[PDB]
């Protein structure tokens, strides 16, 4: 698709068999989702946003569909204000910025 | 141009007679820059991101140039860790997400 930016670029993702809404965020290195359960072991990460830092749980090699496009990669889980899809997954689904 | 997302999408902006580097951020409602002077009226605003909120000054009808594309819009100024170009200006230079 081609997504214009007059509204928030909110898309449906699927992760762990569940649908969620998330924001396609080219300003984010990483993908960070609201509290949820994921399988396997997690590692610590501290990520910084415009308001400061939060601690998150890092899960690797997680399957996630984004607008129907299949990706498998790192998903952080923590107290984010919204679900954000960052460049780590945007690159997997072939996203670019164009003007 | 077509801008890849392997790296952070940083560009040069011209604003208030100054050249600055900033991040093209499809996930950001607003454009927010580190402390700088701008002409004209302003009013305070709280904006939120990962980590919570910061207080910024809101300047309206500010001319900006982004990759040689001229636009005008609201620019927020305050203690953001990094300069962000948000959707309010990305629309004006015809920026889209494509995959
Ligand atoms: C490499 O770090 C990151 O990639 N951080 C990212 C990040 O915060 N990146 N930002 C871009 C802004 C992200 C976000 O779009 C993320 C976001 C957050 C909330 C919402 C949408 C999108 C919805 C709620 C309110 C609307 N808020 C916003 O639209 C704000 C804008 C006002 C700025 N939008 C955002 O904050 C830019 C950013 C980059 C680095 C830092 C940073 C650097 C050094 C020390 N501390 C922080 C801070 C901000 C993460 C999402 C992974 C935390
Ligand atoms: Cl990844
Ligand atoms: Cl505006
Ligand atoms: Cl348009």
């Amino acid at each position: 698709p081609q997504i214009t930016l007059w509204q928030r670029p909110l898309v449906t993702i699927k992760i762990g068999g569940q649908l969620k809404e998330a924001l396609l965020d080219t300003g984010a290195d990483d993908t960070v989702l609201e509290e949820m359960s994921l399988p396997g072991r997690w590692k610590p990460k501290m990520i910084g946003g415009i308001g400061g830092f939060i601690k998150v749980r890092q899960y690797d090699q997680i399957p996630i569909e984004i607008c129907g496009h299949k990706a498998i990669g790192t998903v952080l889980v923590g107290p984010t204000p919204t679900n954000v899809i960052g460049r780590n997954l945007l690159t997997q689904i072939g996203c670019t910025l164009n003007f």
